[PDB]
């Protein structure tokens, strides 16, 4: 039968799902590690036992513990994005929808899920691959990592809490692809890795880990790098934070044995409840548990890696969108509010502008200040808003980006780089977050080509174009036709900078992305804030 | 006769001269000191010993000891400014234009000309008063004050060469009209005194100056103001200088009077050959012998005067020239010539911005740099050249004097500011210079009207509406007409800092001159330069 595969690991019986008018294979729930249960909390990921009969494959797993934001009860905007499977520490799975009739060796794409590495699902309705597999014929795979505490908390030193156990889920499961998806008609040379926020800077970190860039072919970041301000702390700071929360749990804390094994006993939740208490500042797009800078997974600073070309290889194809601050803003800037034009005073701005660059002194703030600031109409409160919305977006997703993607393009194979800049016509977030964190996801997952949903005809030519650009980067490295009349996206040059808004209007190409606000950022900021 | 006048000093003898088809009195070279020579160099002026007889004041007097620009030989564009006068130590003179039929008690106008304290000469053609007298019937009167190490040598303690004396000199020259002008037909109680770059400093000086304030009623500053960074110095630097321009003569160093008794015996020549010498810095707009914050003529800091509101409290009229960086970037930046369109490459910038900002570290450097720079092209000669321009105005005229306007108006009785940005028609310098440092003299004095000029006729309306404006506001204190129906210059307030442009086109009000790059200059980088 086209749904019983036979993989390494055993047996594995899918189901067939319907999908524009036609259908597909889709093989949910596989198991790629061991559950990462009891004392297996907080330790590396341990390949899954083969097991014998046959594993059904029809429904969707459990989604990994994690706090799970309320903010706006009922709301689609937010609920779209939290877990819509119960939750447990026994979540590591992966998807697989497959083209049907099953292709012999078709281009492979691994989706990893973002959410600040403290939340995330495989399973969300705009994760489902069922489109962008049936329309570009390509056998598509969305893997499970653990997030939060589970996956991050960090106490070098310990191998029974070493820290990027999250990062090492992922890689698992890039192994298990590498190793079984031939069975499902997948071409394990030819593996592209894509993931947008989080899960674009866990595969800048995979492109970076000298442990994992064998495992796959090429890359593409969707609104997040590696060197993101937010995606790293070093064991320094894990250690801090390890201990601050087995502090938030009267835990004793006398020894990495004594706090591990306390935090062991917790129940998922009562780690959930106080995992906000241990940032170091008052701040926003700042999560506590994050990758760390080991010596291992990462064997050195990312910038000093950056800067050698010590990296893997390979064609890489990446872009942000027009406005990623706005999200959190409103989750966390004071005068922000999600039924309000939300026009910002000075002193909420300045409020915001603290939030927004934590880790800087007064001098610091100030520079940011002056840096967005149009004197000439300080008092302007639409002004102030989209200030504060770049500030947040330079700072912690555009500038960060750019300053990889300028480093790697000096040893890559090629680049492509985009900026999305198109507002959903069926948006139901307000007018002034424009064109939000995450927003591109459903374009690139083809959601607008099924009517129900209410795009535009326009916005589903979009879609397809977007789907069609990155299926074929997958398959060959480069995101135009062999020979076509279409557009060029042109190619990323170390010299031009050139990249390409996506959006439904006539292609348009641009050089050196937000240049200006990005030397301050990745130049003057640093060195302003290590000179004092 | 109308030419013979007596004063409290003694009578004077004055000559008819020529001006618009018409005539009007001149009484040129009075003495209103004693001369400042042999054991009198260095030291605080001393009123001129009245005379019997009849003083002839029908000729120019000489020209105070100087630096004489020879860097373009027959060039009318920068030998307009040197002196056309014998230079001698016996200088302090002052000129008289007044009106006929003379007047009974009219406005009077005292001239204070600029050429950053080390040069400048009161019988300049652009500076000749009969135009102005003529054309408003106005007294003018233009003052002359000793420059360079004969003015401004500064060795604080000691009362042979207390620093400021060319300051004392104006004064003098100021307590003489206020005894005097009444027997010229002018009014005492309505003296406004004007002055360009040094001169306008000089202005702002005397109206923060406790022992001047009460000498004059009204103040005209013209690209220049009392805390411009070239304008003064700490009474340390100024025995620095002082002590290094004895070395740089073999002069004996052991005590003040060792080091004044030898700078002495020198010629004038001998000072004038080594004066550069003993800046700090490798720099433009920096002057060697200029005012010193001394505790005397300045009772503390300028800023902390500012502050205070300790200032004299009357009606100004002040404003700048679009391109006042142009001369001294020409004469002193690497890349920049006469005779070329002086497109800057990228190393001759960032040779500008060391040059620009020498008190500067190279953290204080790179914000300049980042400040100035379009990063979408950084290559471009013309826009790095015109940012270097802009570099230099703002940082040496414009910010300096938006600070001052800023903190005058909050105690002042009234504030006119301007932009004067007209390139006249028959400008010898090249176009890349843009609307000059000290080019806008020549309309305020009227040389327009002089057919033989070769001015528009757009230009000679220009001059008159300033003329106009100027010999207005010297009268009422207000540059509009009662009950006119031109345009009204608005007047400047702390709250909507409203100011006009000066040119041929219809009046255009504007706000918050140039606020963007002075908030930078006159806020930011002072407070990183200091936490640095
Ligand atoms: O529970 C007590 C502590 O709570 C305080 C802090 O919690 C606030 C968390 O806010 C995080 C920012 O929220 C932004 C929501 O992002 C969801 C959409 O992201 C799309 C990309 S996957
Ligand atoms: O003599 C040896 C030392 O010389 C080196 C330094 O001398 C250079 C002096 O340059 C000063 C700047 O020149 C600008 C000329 O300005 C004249 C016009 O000013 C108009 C306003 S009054
Ligand atoms: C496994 O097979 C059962 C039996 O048909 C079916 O319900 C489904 O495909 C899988 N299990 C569940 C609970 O859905
Ligand atoms: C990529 O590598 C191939 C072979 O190594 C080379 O021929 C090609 O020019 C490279 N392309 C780019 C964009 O570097
Ligand atoms: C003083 O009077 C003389 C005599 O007429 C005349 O030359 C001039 O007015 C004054 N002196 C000089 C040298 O010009
Ligand atoms: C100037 O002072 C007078 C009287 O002191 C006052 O009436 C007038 O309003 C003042 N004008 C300004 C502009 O301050």
């Amino acid at each position: 039968s086209e749904l019983l595969v036979n993989t390494k690991s055993g047996k594995v019986m899918g189901t067939r799902v319907p999908v524009l008018s036609s259908h597909i294979s889709a093989f949910l729930g596989i198991p790629f590690a061991e559950p990462p249960v009891g004392n297996m909390r907080f330790r590396r990921p341990e390949p899954k036992k083969p097991w014998s009969g046959v594993w059904n494959a029809s429904t969707y797993p459990n989604n990994c513990q994690q706090y799970v934001d309320e903010q706006f009860p009922g709301f689609s905007g937010s609920e779209m994005w939290n877990p819509n499977r119960e939750m447990s520490e026994d979540c590591l799975y992966l998807n697989i929808w497959v083209p049907s009739p099953r292709p012999k060796s078709t281009t492979v794409m691994v989706w990893i899920y973002g959410g600040g590495f403290y939340s995330g699902s495989s399973t969300l309705d705009v994760y489902n691959g069922k489109y962008l597999a049936y329309t570009e014929e390509v056998v598509l795979v969305s893997l499970s990592y653990r997030v939060g505490a589970f996956g991050f908390l960090a106490l070098h030193g310990s191998q029974e809490a070493p820290g990027n156990v999250g990062l090492l889920d992922q890689r698992m499961a890039l192994q298990w692809v590498h190793d079984n998806i031939q069975f499902f008609g997948g071409d394990p040379k030819t593996v592209t890795i894509f993931g947008e926020s989080a899960g674009g800077a866990s595969v800048g970190m995979h492109i970076l880990s000298p442990g994992s860039r064998d495992l796959f072919r090429r890359a593409i970041l969707q609104s997040g790098s590696p060197n993101c301000p937010w995606a790293s702390v070093s064991v320094a700071e894990g250690r801090r934070r390890a201990v601050e929360l087995g502090r938030n749990l009267n835990c004793n804390l006398n020894s990495d044995e004594e706090l591990i094994h306390c935090l062991r006993e917790k129940k998922p939740q009562e780690l959930i409840d106080v995992e906000w208490n241990v940032l170091p500042f008052d701040s926003i797009f700042r999560f506590s548990f994050v990758p760390v800078i080991d010596g291992e997974f990462f064997p050195t600073s990312l910038e000093s890696m950056l800067n050698s070309g010590n990296f893997k290889k390979t064609q890489i194809l990446l872009g942000v969108n027009k406005d990623e601050g706005s999200f959190f803003l409103l989750y966390g800037a004071p005068g922000f509010s999600k039924d309000s034009e939300s026009k910002i005073s000075r002193e909420d701005f300045m409020s915001g502008v603290k939030l927004s660059v934590p880790h800087a002194n007064d001098l610091g703030l100030d520079a940011v200040t002056l840096q967005y600031t149009d004197w000439m109409d300080d008092n302007n409160g639409i002004k102030n808003r989209d200030g504060l919305d770049d500030i947040v977006g330079d700072h912690n997703v555009i500038c960060p980006l750019m300053h990889f993607v300028n480093k790697y393009t000096k040893f890559g194979n090629g680049t492509y780089l985009y900026f999305f800049n198109h507002r959903a016509s069926n948006l139901v977030w307000p007018e002034w977050m424009g064109v939000i964190h995450g927003y591109e996801i459903e374009f690139v997952f083809g959601l607008p080509l099924v009517k129900e949903l209410n795009y535009t005809a326009e916005e589903e030519a979009l879609s397809r174009r977007i789907m069609h650009y990155w299926a074929t980067f997958a398959k060959t490295g480069n995101p135009n036709e062999p020979h076509s009349q279409e557009s060029k996206w042109p190619l990323f040059t170390t010299k031009e900078q050139k990249f390409i808004d996506l959006n439904t209007e006539p292609m348009k190409v641009h050089q050196r992305l937000r240049v200006q606000m990005c030397v301050f950022w990745n130049q003057f900021l640093p060195k302003l804030l290590n000179a004092t």
